[PDB]
């Protein structure tokens, strides 16, 4: 029993209440435990949770490869891998996580399930890399984690994998774009990476965000610095063309004075355009470890 159950000023009730406040806290401490640290500056010891949630996704990312294009716009075998993920949940966390008695299991599945995209639309947009992290959250909240000496690894070992896997199952199946942010979203499948991309560049001595336009800086840095990596990515589609003509959100970020201005602005539009939209909130799940 855990399900979605949104609609006009539900979401009214939404803000106020302490589950937006405990989640959104949460997404900020992993924001900031990022705060000046490149793709690759793991905190010490990778604790064991840290392996066992990388050698999960590392069971996603063989299910995608069982999956291959044998057959525009969408590519439906991404339904078979979704299928299979769907119904095979419930063994993989069962078999990293052993302390997750079967009830946890329940309320965890559902979010793995839907980290990934639509079955039906084929398609992937800050609801699905929500989802992730609404079960990322859900372990942390079931003792799997622990914020201080996992916090940043969360960031760079567990998401950038996660990203490296959507990257994949985006090129490989065609996903459409959710497109349900207007045409000042950033990009077409993704938000999380350059929210803590930016957290990533605070501190640098040296890239400003004007830098995003200079193309050696971006394939300098693209496996460095996630915002690179996503800039990095878009350049490939939109060759030789400007930024502007691919997302004038982005071309307008990288006219302002400094990464760390640029790290605020990320958060006050991540809790207004994504937490407080209608049609993605809607679709977000309540569960025992998320109540409302």
């Amino acid at each position: 029993p855990e399900k979605r159950l949104l609609t006009p000023d539900d979401m009214k009730l939404w803000e106020e209440s302490p589950t937006r406040a405990h989640f959104t806290k949460f997404i900020i401490d992993l924001a900031e435990s990022v705060k000046g640290h490149e793709n690759s500056q793991y905190k010490e010891p990778i604790s064991e949770s840290i392996n066992s949630m990388m050698n999960l996704l590392s069971q996603i990312k063989d299910i995608t490869q069982k999956h291959p294009v044998i057959k525009r716009f969408g590519k439906v075998e991404f339904r078979d891998f979704y299928d299979e993920v769907s119904r095979n949940s419930r063994k993989i966390l069962r078999s990293e996580f052993p302390s997750l008695t079967d009830e946890q299991l329940e309320q965890l599945s559902i979010y793995l399930d839907e980290s990934w995209g639509n079955k039906r639309r084929i398609d992937y947009g800050s609801g699905h890399e929500l989802n992730f992290m609404c079960l990322l959250y859900g372990l942390y909240s079931y003792g799997i984690f622990n914020l201080s000496n996992d916090s940043t690894n969360l960031v760079l070992k567990v998401f950038i994998e996660y990203l490296k896997i959507m990257r994949i199952l985006e090129t490989k199946y065609w996903l459409e774009p959710a497109g349900s942010h207007g045409v000042w979203g950033l990009d077409d499948y993704h938000f999380l990476p350059f929210l803590f991309g930016a957290f990533q560049l605070t501190t640098h001595k040296h890239l400003k965000p004007i830098s995003i336009h200079n193309n050696e800086l971006v394939e300098m840095f693209a496996h460095r610095y996630l915002y690179f990596g996503c800039i990095a990515f878009i350049n490939k589609v939109k060759s030789s063309a400007s930024l502007r003509w691919h997302s004038p959100m982005l071309d307008d970020i990288s006219g302002v004075k400094t990464w760390s201005k640029v790290a605020e602005g990320m958060i006050k539009m991540y809790k207004a355009e994504v937490l407080s939209k209608l049609p993605i909130m809607q679709h977000f799940y309540f569960s025992e470890f998320l109540p409302c």
